[PDB]
């Protein structure tokens, strides 16, 4: 359990349950202690948050194509919130915030780590990157960063082998129930976490 200690940690719309920057930072530093490093943050719906910290990262299906199938993931939290929400309404029209995760690798997994200066969305992005890797495409036990389609900001792919050893906890910078859909409020983003943000350097 590398959640820390305080109570028993929930997702929901009023924030993330039993989570503050200083439990947070426990779990950082034993993350670290083990030999694991921050990548970068995770955006999504509730209900895959908690799958994804208590359960841990798991593929389930898309493998015609889907070349770039992987687990998508951010060192700008910005880009990650946009996606910290319900995809679809439920019956009732309602679209619920998400929240932010934050993910870790082992540093033994870094080998697997490149970066691209192309556009991951451009058409010969995937021959790029297929040279770059090693391999043809899909992702395997290794990631990819390159600008998003549009918008300048950088994205990390993770091969579904890599993103399934992954460790994913809680992020403190919380996603707005008043405001589903809006951009990252970055003066919500707690200090205490912008410090321990940075990420490791990747092979280009
Ligand atoms: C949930 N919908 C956005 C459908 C989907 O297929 N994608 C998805 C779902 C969740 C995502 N979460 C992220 O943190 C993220 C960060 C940088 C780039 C993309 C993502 C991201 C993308």
């Amino acid at each position: 359990e590398f959640l820390g200690d305080g109570g028993d940690v929930s997702f929901s719309t009023r924030g993330t349950q039993n989570w503050t920057v200083e439990r947070l930072l426990q779990a950082h530093r034993q993350l670290e202690e083990r030999g694991y490093v921050f990548v970068g943050y995770h955006g999504t719906f509730l209900e895959a948050a908690q799958s994804i910290v208590f359960g841990g990262v798991r593929a389930r299906s898309q493998d015609l194509d889907a070349i770039w199938r992987g687990f998508y993931i951010a060192g700008d939290p910005a880009l990650a919130y946009g996606y910290a929400q319900d995809q679809e309404p439920d019956a009732r029209g309602r679209i619920r915030n998400g929240a932010l995760l934050r993910v870790y690798v082992p540093r033994s997994s870094l080998p697997g780590f490149y970066r691209t200066s192309l556009t991951l969305a451009a058409p010969e992005a995937a021959g790029e990157v297929e040279r770059l890797i090693g391999h043809p495409l899909p992702l395997r036990l290794d990631a990819i960063t390159g600008p998003e389609e549009e918008g300048g900001r950088l994205e990390t792919i993770l091969g579904w082998p890599l993103a399934e050893r992954t460790v994913v906890i809680p992020s403190a910078i919380p996603t707005d129930p008043r405001n589903v859909g809006g951009d990252l409020d970055p003066s919500s983003i707690p200090d205490k976490e912008q410090a321990i943000s940075a990420l490791p350097d990747y092979a280009s």
